[PDB]
């Protein structure tokens, strides 16, 4: 109930001039919707770098208007290339900002304009270091060294709105790792060359930045590469030009035979910098360095402590010209009531509620746990209880020669036991994955001979496939592949194991004077965990047997998830509890947006589908975007709505609000709660518990999706949603997204970030 946050108090906020001047863009006036914003941001991008000021964006209306400081000097007004030409008409009035008004609509110039001038003071810091603009600040002292690697500490910093008024910042703890010694002069050019594209940090004397590399000079240090005017000039000649009166003697007495990097810049040109002084920032999702990465994952107490400590120590005193400012010495911190998680409906007319007669923590524990136990227990089970369409088990030939026989005996054991009213009985049908193979081109084609020949009988089909790319930080182009012609070509619809990790729990052996299949449970994987979760995910919720629904409505009678990555959009629509529950997928322009047209087309013909199943009359609808939303899709969204309530399949007076699902989160905020302050816990800091919540305006509110009884380590990361359109509050869609997120299917017995509304746009 008692909770704290990362949002710090700024102080000292008076006699602050934003000062800008709007200017107006003609551009061209065709406004394709879809091409007229791309190059919106475009130019502020392009100007912000070239310029080095806080352009924004204020499109209102015509959603014209790039507005420009009033303190930058000289400028263009007409810019080149972005095909057709634009003009930049000021419209004048200059606007000189306060901090201390009301609500304004000016609000997001001034957000941009604060972030930009608190970097002054901490870029000027030398103990400081920031590996880009925008990214967090970490200490040039490493936090800890790991053998040949350094783990870095730092803090980032993004300015906000105080819900009790005024101004603040939210921070939080950040971490990275970087081998500890340099590349060096002595690595010859083969070995540079095989590190393109892998970043590097440059200590170039007292400044320190990261960038990426792109090809190995041709030139060493020593030899000139670059000019001075006219003058060939060496890279270590052009570094002792430029450095400050105490320099470090690593910048002015370099390895001449050293070799250079070369690298581009947010203005797009071309610079060098001494291997000798750069070292490679380590990727600990690559080499899977878990050992590695667990060092990278917070204790709440830990957490707390680095970035209060980071405020005291380097945010108290902070001059950007004439003006003196200050951070909170305690964080914001406020009450509240913790959402209860929504009660569940089961099969048999069983419900599950969590208990109001315990604490919260042991309430939730309880209910989570019970999940998984009810969904179990044939007295009650899962709320959809039908037998099962045909089935189709579709194994690679040298699995099925193996030990594919006795994991697929177990499979349907399991899926039996699990859910036994599907009377599960599949067909296993193989391909020749020997005999063309080896990458996507072979095994693809052995399935689509597969499925040619008519073998795949039924539209329901599981196909395990190999792991082309075993390597992290990678898509599964053949599992997507086989996804796309197999729904596209032939009826079917696929889910997909891999081969690898059913390989591992099976081991032969000599019984009754035959070689046999038995399960090994040993090291690899847990084979009867993974059986019981291939059989949850991909056969029973890959057959739309949903184990368990909402009880009550929620605020929203209907609620759709949006997501668009890949020029292939994606719709999810819940309805009644979750008994209601579609899924379509799309191909729009754009990677990761989507035209109006289509948004009306898709909505209107997915919903008009299951209107007759909904048996309420519907009069709330909202839109969960995964990311940023484009207003090119509210169009489309209101009118689709507003045409089905003149018709009379929804209600009259019905209203739809959208908002905007931001899982990686331009303003990071942390939340923590207190306990008795134990001997391991030195100042009781815990985690927040599942239900908790906060609001700061009415557009932006955070829910703990995840939280404490049911997090193993770590300090929880609250889950941002932004409100874009509509009537309903953004307290209300908060409490829905932590209830659609309480429908855990894919694991009942755990958390899950996500509301199940963009948990399905994820899958697909």
């Amino acid at each position: 109930m008692t909770l704290e946050t990362t949002l710090f108090p700024l102080e000292g906020t008076g006699a602050c001039g934003a000062s800008y001047q709007l200017y107006a863009v003609k551009g061209l006036s065709g406004l394709d919707e879809t091409e007229y914003h791309k190059n919106v941001n475009l130019l502020v991008r392009r100007l912000s770098f070239s310029m080095k000021a806080p352009f924004v964006a204020l499109s209102r209306d015509g959603e014209q208007f790039i507005a420009v400081p009033n303190y930058v000097t000289e400028f263009p007004v007409d810019h080149r290339v972005v095909r057709a030409m634009v003009k930049l008409v000021p419209t004048g009035e200059p606007l000189n900002l306060r901090f201390d008004a009301a609500d304004d609509e000016y609000d997001g110039l001034r957000l941009r304009y604060l972030d930009f001038v608190l970097q002054q003071p901490l870029f000027a810091n030398h103990h400081l270091w920031q590996p880009g603009s925008g990214q967090p600040f970490f200490h040039k002292k490493p936090l800890k060294r790991l053998d040949d690697v350094d783990l870095y500490d730092g803090v980032s910093v993004r300015a906000a709105k105080h819900p009790e008024g005024g101004f603040g910042i939210v921070c939080d703890a950040r971490s990275k790792f970087i081998t500890h010694t340099p590349i060096g002069a002595r690595a010859d050019r083969k070995r540079l060359g095989k590190l393109i594209n892998r970043s590097c940090l440059y200590k170039m004397g007292d400044h320190w930045y990261q960038f990426r590399i792109d090809a190995v000079s041709d030139w060493k240090v020593g030899e000139p590469s670059l000019f001075e005017g006219n003058v060939p000039i060496s890279l270590a000649q052009q570094l002792v030009r430029t450095a400050g009166n105490a320099a470090p003697k690593s910048i002015i007495d370099l390895d001449p035979e050293g070799g250079a990097l070369e690298y581009f810049t947010s203005t797009n040109e071309r610079r060098m910098a001494p291997a000798e002084l750069c070292f490679l920032i380590e990727d600990t999702h690559g080499r899977r360095a878990a050992k590695l990465q667990r060092q990278t994952i917070l204790s709440p107490s830990e957490r707390r402590a680095r970035v209060n400590g980071f405020i005291r120590r380097y945010l108290s005193e902070l001059n950007i010209g004439g003006a003196k400012l200050s951070a909170g010495a305690r964080a914001h911190a406020f009450f509240t009531e913790t959402h209860m998680p929504p009660a569940l409906s089961f099969g048999n007319g069983t419900v599950l509620a969590p208990d109001t007669s315990k604490d919260r923590f042991q309430a939730m524990q309880e209910y989570s746990s019970m999940r998984r136990t009810m969904m179990l227990d044939k007295k009650v089970g899962f709320f959809h209880q039908d037998v099962f369409p045909p089935q189709t088990l579709l194994l690679p030939e040298s699995v099925k020669k193996s030990w594919g026989p006795a994991f697929a005996s177990d499979f349907v054991g399991t899926v039996q036991e699990l859910y036994p009213a599907g009377g599960y009985r599949p067909e296993i049908i193989e391909y020749r994955d020997k005999a063309y193979g080896g990458g996507v081109p072979g095994q693809m084609k052995a399935l689509l001979e597969v499925a040619e020949r008519g073998e795949i009988k039924s539209g329901d089909v599981l196909v395990m496939l190999h792991r082309i790319n075993g390597a992290p930080r990678a898509q599964d182009k053949l599992a997507a592949m086989v996804c796309n012609e197999f729904e596209k070509r032939f009826g079917k619809r696929v889910q997909v194991i891999h081969s690898d990790s059913p390989g591992r729990g099976y081991k032969r052996i000599f019984k009754n004077d035959k070689p046999t299949y038995v399960q090994q449970r040993g090291r690899g994987v847990n084979i009867k965990g993974y059986l019981k979760g291939a059989a949850l995910n991909k056969v029973c919720l890959g057959n739309s047997r949903w184990p368990f629904v909402l009880r009550d409505p929620l605020n929203a009678d209907v609620t759709i998830g949006i997501d668009v990555k890949n020029n292939m959009a994606v719709f999810t629509m819940v309805a009644e509890g979750g008994r209601i529950v579609r899924v379509q997928r799309s191909r729009s322009r754009q990677r990761e947006q989507l035209l109006e047209s289509q948004v009306t087309q898709v909505i209107t013909e997915m919903l008009s589908k299951e209107l007759p199943e909904i048996k309420k009359q519907v009069q709330r609808v909202v839109i969960h975007r995964d990311g940023r939303a484009w207003p090119a899709e509210i169009a489309g969204a209101r009118k689709t709505f507003a045409d089905m309530a003149e018709s009379g399949l929804i209600a009259v007076d019905a209203d739809v609000s959208v908002f905007e699902v931001l899982k990686s989160s331009p303003a990071p905020l942390r939340l923590f709660s207190f306990e008795e302050p134990t001997q391991e816990n030195p100042k009781g800091v815990i985690n927040p518990v599942l239900g908790s919540w906060l609001k700061l305006s009415e557009n932006d509110g955070y829910i703990c999706t995840t939280g404490a009884p049911l997090l193993l380590q770590g300090t929880a990361d609250p889950l941002h949603v932004r409100k874009a359109f509509g009537p309903m509050a953004i307290e209300d869609a908060l409490k829905d997204v932590f209830d659609l997120s309480c429908l855990t299917w894919p694991k009942p017995d755990s958390c899950m970030r996500l509301p199940l509304t963009i948990k399905l746009c994820d899958i697909a």
